[PDB]
């Protein structure tokens, strides 16, 4: 099933707003009923749209709408494997541009 491995600013990290955030998961996802939500301190912050760039399924790119201030951040995702099957999930971090 599709669990995260591997990722862009992982929970608890200090970074700069990244361009756009890469989830990598075991399980390829289909783009089309993926969602991912941003919020900083429990406002949502708009999202351009999502999208697989790659060949493989298996990474999940999202675009935020806007450029992040510094303070503390949590991103909530919903993903479906190529297998139908669907997981959620959420993790926090801190923009220190």
């Amino acid at each position: 099933h599709a669990h995260l491995k591997s990722a862009t600013p992982a929970a608890d990290s200090t970074v700069a707003a990244p361009a756009d955030l890469r989830l990598t998961f075991s399980e390829g996802v289909e783009a089309t009923f993926t969602k991912v939500s941003l919020s900083k301190d429990g406002t949502e912050v708009a999202i351009k749209g999502l999208e697989t760039p790659d060949a493989d399924k298996k990474t999940l790119v999202v675009t935020p709408a806007a450029p992040l201030a510094a303070g503390n951040y949590k991103v909530v995702w919903n993903a479906v494997s190529v297998d139908t099957h669907k997981s959620n999930g959420e993790y926090s971090f801190k923009v220190g541009q």
